[PDB]
């Protein structure tokens, strides 16, 4: 998927254009189940909102509530039932990134006769699938516009990610105002998660074109100008729209369907997730830096790349190597001062499980086996 | 179309990536017209490659030859009277925008029981069409990856740009080798063509974030920077790939669906095609300054700010109306510098027929009315 661009979903970005969903609605069936997490989206006033525009299509609504970071399939399994009982044509996801990758569970488990579970972990292959569109409220997974979907079974302790073309949303609404309430802890991840999939894109192996590695530089580098200031300003409508244009509209220039499919190469994370349901991006901060540490390549020309050209590193009388590792230090430190986590003491996680979840991260040059996956989380507690 | 993004072709880039077309070619029917051009795929080795991988797919191929730049509607024509004749499932087509135009023109017709012109004249909305993809080898109109098509009626001498997103195409195959072949004048259109919908989509009002705005900026510079290395070695494959990838990718980055549709935008360029049949892009080269300095607005900060980025205009001691007019004349002179035409007298074309043609153009703030399009093409002399 390296040299395949696909972005299929049709964007639609501003202020107020949740007020295009009878438009977007109109082509679609009538029995929408509208789906969405804790509650956030009650307290910004954007659930009424989305109520009055569904009013407005003339759409039959039923709901499933409480959507839970790091999506369980549970949650699935019964959003599945809700589309049996009351006939759904559609769905609607309004929320982040666990909404979005659950309604795309629900949308495929609705037309499976078995658990859902089964498509998380590639046993059964999606044939089929309900269609869906989002309205994002927190910038931003991908998933928005992505195939991809990332599910918790909470009792087996396991996370995966699965995908399938069939579960491309149709649409998603950006508007900066639906991320203004975002805390500040989630505003960061969001910002954490974006550049990791601009990493992702930029360390793949002679599928870059000279222009692709200036356009991911830039945008690396307007994430770090602007998140500072938005973390002190959080219902700032011009930084909350540079976070959300940089990460959506402005990646389909530059990032490969490997990049937007990176789910499947975040192991250690989701397996740290999945025993102690720490944030995905929160796991990012924490093990993706030392897992750069761990497999920097020996010829470093990538990321000394990053280093010189995102983070300012001098090469003045420093071997390339010091370059690399000074601009994987830069981006630690840059992520830690905004408030992100930089060790799993943080989530108050020790070593007592490290076996246990390099086990699970464990069910091409420089892939990891469970010494790797060890080493790395011992460097990260 | 301002605030929508939408480009929901598959992309597939990079060297020998025809060899993806059985791929591809897996979900779609059988029965297959190939339509192109005079014989530049021909004489390039391309169509050899193609009928190859037709073959390995399994695919009962019939042809269309012959597409002409400008693409008539009585090819359209006898495109639909092939895909009833053969029962065709599927188009491919290899070739620049009038190649591509032209399919789309068939795909439509396809399922129109009337003369296609009725389609490009919007007489008939299109209520469905045949699937089709693309192997693109002119750099880049962005028909290979939007839902527009420009169809000459050579008897009537009109040419009209019509659109549906019926007709996006399902995929299409990027290779800068496929572009090696194309001549200098060519090779200077399409860039004259990319840059043109950069400043499509940097004209619009108040629906462009800051970062987009960097983002056309670059682009624009890295075109400008790139086309007077390439137009003097036409078959260096790193200076192909960067013009490819800037005219392609690059562009879903930050292009709204109204800039890719800027095909309803170009009435004067259109009516001099109908009439004296040049490149759409020599028009644009001869006739586009004139418009921008025929409508410049009244306050020029968008002109100025792209004379001031883009062009480098050293603001000192100027007014901003001084700049942003400096700002066209570098555009113009850059083009020029290329080798593309200036004036309407570059192609033999005198004022005999500026009336009939300002009539044909004729057939918002500072839209034009006749009198503006006579002033336009008398400048453009
Ligand atoms: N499919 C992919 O390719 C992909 C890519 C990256 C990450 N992921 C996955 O996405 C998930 C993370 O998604 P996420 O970072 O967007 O966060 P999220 O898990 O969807 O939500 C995190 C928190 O943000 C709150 N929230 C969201 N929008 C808010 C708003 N406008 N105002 C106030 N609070 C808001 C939510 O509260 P409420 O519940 O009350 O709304 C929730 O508690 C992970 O499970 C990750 O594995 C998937
Ligand atoms: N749909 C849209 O939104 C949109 C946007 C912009 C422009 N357009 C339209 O696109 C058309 C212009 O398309 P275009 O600039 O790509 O050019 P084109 O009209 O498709 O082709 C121009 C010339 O390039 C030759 N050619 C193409 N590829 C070649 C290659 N690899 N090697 C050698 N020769 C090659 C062709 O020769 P052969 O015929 O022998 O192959 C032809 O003579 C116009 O009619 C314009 O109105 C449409």
């Amino acid at each position: 998927h390296n040299f395949t661009y696909w972005n299929p979903t049709k964007l639609i970005f501003g202020r107020g254009e949740v007020e295009r969903l009878p438009e977007e609605l109109k082509s679609y069936g009538k029995n929408v189940l509208l789906v969405y997490g804790g509650g956030s989206i009650k307290r910004s006033g954007l659930y009424d909102q989305v109520i009055e525009q569904l009013n407005k299509a003339g759409v039959t609504v039923h709901e499933l509530a409480g959507v839970e970071p790091n999506p369980r399939v549970s949650t699935v399994n019964k959003g599945v039932a809700l589309c049996k009982e009351h006939h759904i044509d559609f769905l609607l996801a309004v929320g982040g990134g666990s909404v979005i990758d659950c309604t795309k569970a629900i949308a495929a488990g609705a037309k499976y006769d078995g658990d859902a579970w089964d498509i998380v972990t590639k046993k059964h292959q999606p044939k089929d699938a309900l269609p869906f569109g989002t309205v994002l409220t927190l910038a931003a997974t991908g998933s928005e516009m992505n195939s991809g979907s990332v599910i918790t079974n909470w009792e087996t302790k396991e996370k995966y990610g699965w995908g399938s073309p069939l579960v491309f949303p149709k649409f998603s609404i950006l508007d900066p105002v639906n991320t203004f309430t975002v805390p500040k802890n989630h505003t960061i991840y969001g910002m954490v998660d974006m550049m990791s999939h601009v990493f992702e894109q930029y360390f793949h192996h002679v599928s870059n074109t000279p222009y692709q590695d200036r356009m991911c530089e830039s945008l690396l580098r307007t994430v770090i100008e602007t998140a500072p200031k938005l973390i002190n300003d959080l219902e700032n409508y011009e930084l909350r729209e540079t976070i959300l244009y940089t990460g959506t509209i402005a990646l389909n220039g530059m990032l490969s369907m490997g990049a937007r499919g990176d789910w499947a190469t975040h192991n250690i994370e989701h397996a740290v997730s999945a025993v102690y349901d720490i944030p995905h991006a929160g796991g990012l901060a924490i093990l993706f830096p030392n897992w750069m540490r761990h497999t920097l390549s020996e010829n470093p020309a990538r990321m000394k790349q990053l280093a010189v050209r995102v983070f300012g590193v001098e090469e003045a009388g420093k071997t390339d190597k010091e370059v690399a590792l000074e601009g994987i230090d830069k981006l630690s430190a840059f992520w830690t001062s905004l408030g992100a986590p930089n060790r799993l003491a943080d989530y108050d996680i020790n070593d007592e499980q490290l076996d246990t979840i390099a086990d699970k991260a464990m069910a091409q040059f420089k892939s990891l086996n469970k010494e790797d996956v060890l080493a790395i989380l011992k460097a990260s507690l």
